């Protein structure tokens, strides 16, 4: 891979092999994203689940989430790609993240980037002001956070005001992420990726890890294809047999867009390359 990445990187062709993946990339139909109905809980009209992978929610009322459910076989791990929740979709996401158990949320953009909207404020910055989510019937407390140069941990308190029962979930926040391009080192989202798993947030006995940037394609392809990635050269026997576009091919079943540049796209591969170093 390492050879493969200096070798694409002196032939100038990731715009090359990115649009490749583009045009390969599964397309499936989006028939309940695009219904009238749910114009208003889609952040962009051209970034929708599809119909066999989208999130279902369980309450009496549309069920309805821009979110998409990741299940990579091989490497054994299922992610949720979301968009970033809308003013008027924080109680689903929230209700999503019960109903699917997760243990983990992982933010990747900061609610504002370039002076522009990129997510609504859906937690709490304050633990004196709890946020309820009155359609969804759910609570949820900051309780405490522990905030770094590059990332913050959140410890919330997600509460099923119905039957009273609470959950701690856990709140990864990439605060550092540029405005323009892709980070200069992975060094950084690495160290943000290997604290996500030794919380456990991305193990089995949990429900998936939702994770999220505005759109929930782009940066958050990123962090799921990175993971998998660096998953896949720990199993096989020949770690270098890992095909990084094979294995984004086959997220993009699941979710259309996956990676929105082709330095997305080449971050990716610096990623693994130096995630697979460390490990
Ligand atoms: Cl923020
Ligand atoms: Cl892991
Ligand atoms: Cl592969
Ligand atoms: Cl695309």
């Amino acid at each position: 891979m390492e050879k493969e990445f200096e070798q694409i990187d002196k032939s100038g062709s990731w715009a090359a092999i990115y649009q490749d993946i583009r045009h390969e990339a599964s397309d499936f139909p989006c028939r309940v994203a695009k219904l009238p109905k749910n114009k208003n809980r889609n952040r962009y009209r051209d970034v929708s689940p599809f119909d066999h992978s989208r999130i279902k929610l369980h309450q009496e009322d549309n069920d309805y989430i821009n979110a998409s459910l990741i299940k990579m076989e091989e490497a054994q791990r299922s992610y949720i790609l979301t968009q970033g929740p809308l003013p008027n979709t924080c109680g689903h996401f929230w209700e999503m993240v019960w109903e699917q158990k997760s243990r983990g949320v992982v933010m990747l953009n900061r609610v504002m980037e370039k002076g522009s909207l990129k997510c609504a404020q859906y937690w709490p910055q304050k633990e004196e002001k709890e946020m309820i989510f009155e359609d969804t019937n759910l609570k949820l407390t900051l309780i405490s956070e522990d905030i770094k140069s590059y990332y913050t941990v959140r410890q919330l308190e997600l509460e099923n005001l119905t039957t009273q029962e609470t959950r701690e979930i856990l709140h990864f926040h990439y605060t550092t992420w540029p405005d323009f391009g892709v980070p200069e080192s992975p060094a950084s989202f690495l160290n943000f990726l290997f604290k996500v798993r030794e919380s456990g947030s991305l193990s089995g006995e949990h429900g998936p890890v939702v994770v999220h940037c505005s759109a929930g394609i782009g940066r958050s392809g990123t962090f799921c294809l990175a993971d998998t990635c660096l998953l896949l050269m720990d199993k096989r026997k020949d770690p270098s047999s890992v095909d990084i576009k094979k294995v984004l091919l086959e997220m993009r079943k699941f979710r259309m867009g996956l990676i929105q540049t082709a330095d997305q796209l080449r971050f990716s591969y610096l990623a693994v390359i130096e995630g697979a170093k460390f490990i």
